[PDB]
């Protein structure tokens, strides 16, 4: 009951989840360079990014706790970001089809006397998909807003065959863990 | 648990306190430059140093959980370091004397899937300290390697009227806060 909570994120999904906690908080973001260094692992980066996002806002609210977060879709070491065009979206899906990939979401929490950052990994298995299925879904323009060219919610759910890990993390924020780190505040 | 635990400290006090966890671990020799930037605050720099010690060892042993810590004796936003082996210890002992000062200790825990830094702050109040008392405390090398020119342990124990925080943090390691944090590693 001493410090205000801030969610450094404009992702509706991250908002939907954090409300679960039932904790009054504001939404405040400050753009930061999403530069990703090649000679660095995805886990390193996803963690570095979520760190940057939270700090840029925490530097503006020293006496606040700020939650940064970031998700990556990776398979075979490579990680697919958001599609630049409806066509790269189709390519990304063609790659995820009928197999598994990793979804890495890193969460960073900053305060002046305490800081915590960690990542959560989940394996996602896709049914084999078809052009019709791929383009129809692309129509919705959903894949266009996410990394990996797909959301696990909505029409995307039909591609996921199963996961091993945390559903909410694949959505952008692992609430169970996030809620548990906050308890140290 | 699947990661080995490592203490990146040369400190015999941090070792005795860590043993209280009855958890197997090993001790590694860290080499880092205690160069602290004057632009930053005490609470910041200390966290930063703990964070550097740990990161140095985690860098070599990426599969492990690394603990690093650092303690400071600050009086009025001014912090007293280690005497270059002169009247340094004596003079500052005349500063603390008959008043309170802050002992700030920061603990950093590194791992490739989770990192955590925080700091404990304890208020220390002394009785008025005399000349005969300080120097007699000096001979025994004791007040010349522990920042502040005193050790709450040993002879310095007599200089202390009371503390307000965690005695173990003053020794250099808030073991109770450290353990809790580890339940999440
Ligand atoms: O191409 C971009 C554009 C923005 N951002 C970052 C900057 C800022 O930290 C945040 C703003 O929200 P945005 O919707 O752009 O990104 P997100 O990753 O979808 O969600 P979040 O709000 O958590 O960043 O995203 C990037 O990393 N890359
Ligand atoms: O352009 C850069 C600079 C640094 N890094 C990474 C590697 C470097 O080792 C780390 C710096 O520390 P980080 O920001 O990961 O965490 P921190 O130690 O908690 O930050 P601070 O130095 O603000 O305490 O960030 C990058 O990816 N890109
Ligand atoms: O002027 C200096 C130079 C170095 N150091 C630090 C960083 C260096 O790595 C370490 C070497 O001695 P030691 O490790 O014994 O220091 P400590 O402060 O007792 O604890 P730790 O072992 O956790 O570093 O001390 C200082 O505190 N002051
Ligand atoms: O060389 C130094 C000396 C001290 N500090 C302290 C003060 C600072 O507030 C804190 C956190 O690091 P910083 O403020 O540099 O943030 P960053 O630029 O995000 O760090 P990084 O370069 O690791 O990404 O560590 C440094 O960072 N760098
Ligand atoms: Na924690």
């Amino acid at each position: 009951m001493t410090k205000p909570l801030i969610l450094a994120s404009q992702s509706p999904r991250r908002k939907e989840l954090l409300d679960l906690l039932q904790l009054p908080y504001s939404i405040i973001v400050s753009e930061v360079e999403e530069k990703l260094n090649r000679n660095f692992s995805p886990e390193e980066n996803v963690q570095w990014l979520a760190k940057q996002k939270a700090k840029a806002v925490a530097d503006l609210h020293p006496h606040a706790i700020v939650i940064g977060a970031d998700t990556m879709v990776c398979l075979d070491g490579e990680c697919l970001g958001k599609p630049q065009d409806q066509e790269e979206a189709a390519s990304m899906l063609r790659r995820l089809s009928g197999r598994s990939h990793s979804v890495i979401t890193a969460v960073s929490i900053q305060a002046e006397n305490h800081s915590e950052t960690f990542y959560d990994k989940t394996e996602v298995a896709f049914w084999s998909l078809s052009e019709e299925e791929i383009w129809t879904y692309i129509e919705t323009k959903e894949p266009m807003d996410k990394a990996g060219a797909y959301g696990i919610q909505g029409r995307g759910a039909l591609f996921v065959k199963k996961i091993d890990g945390d559903y909410y993390s694949v959505m952008g924020l692992p609430i169970s863990k996030t809620m548990r780190a906050l308890r140290h505040f």
